[PDB]
């Protein structure tokens, strides 16, 4: 768990995202897809995109970036009491989509990257530690549900 102080940092940093949800959302999705092309194959919707220029020009990709980050902001505001929120995603990814926990590791890292890229010098050592921990808690609670459901890999 995180202390109240670490949660305060997480929600302060999130304010940065809330000022431009689509821009951050889009950058996150591009960093995942170019760094790990295998991830793109889980989206029938975007598998056509080949070049980063195409990704950048896709309005639909921006839309999907908004949907993802809005869902994450909701979960983070619960300060760890997010069991109702996580259930649909975990059940969905463990049975229908078959999303390895590794992909969640990948997008967590992509979020950290984007925050440093868009706010250089404004995302401190303490803020990075608190944001890293919050994304780990999210991943670990999903990992618990994956074990229950036998989503092995
Ligand atoms: C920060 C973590 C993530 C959050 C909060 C999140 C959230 C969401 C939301 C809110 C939806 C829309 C639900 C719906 O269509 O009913 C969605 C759909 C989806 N997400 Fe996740 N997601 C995340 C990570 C990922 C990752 C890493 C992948 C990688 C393969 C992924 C793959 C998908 C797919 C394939 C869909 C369905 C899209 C479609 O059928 O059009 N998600 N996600």
């Amino acid at each position: 768990g995180l202390s109240d102080g670490e949660w305060q940092q997480v929600l302060n940093v999130w304010g940065k995202v809330e000022a431009d949800i689509a821009g951050h959302g889009q950058e996150v999705l591009i960093r995942l897809f170019t760094g790990h092309p295998e991830t793109l194959e889980k989206f029938d919707k975007f598998k056509h995109l080949k070049t980063e220029a195409e990704m950048k020009a896709s309005e639909d990709l921006k839309k999907h970036g908004t949907v993802v980050l809005t869902a994450l902001g909701g979960i983070l505001k619960k300060k760890g009491h997010h069991e109702a929120e996580l259930k649909p995603l975990a059940q969905s990814y463990a049975t229908k989509h078959k999303i390895p926990i590794k992909y969640l590791e990948f997008i967590s890292d992509a979020i950290i990257h984007v925050l440093h890229s868009k706010h250089p010098g404004d995302f401190g050592a303490d803020a990075q530690g608190a944001m890293t921990k919050a994304l780990e808690l999210f991943r670990n609670d999903i990992a618990a549900k994956y074990k229950e459901l036998g989503f092995q890999g």
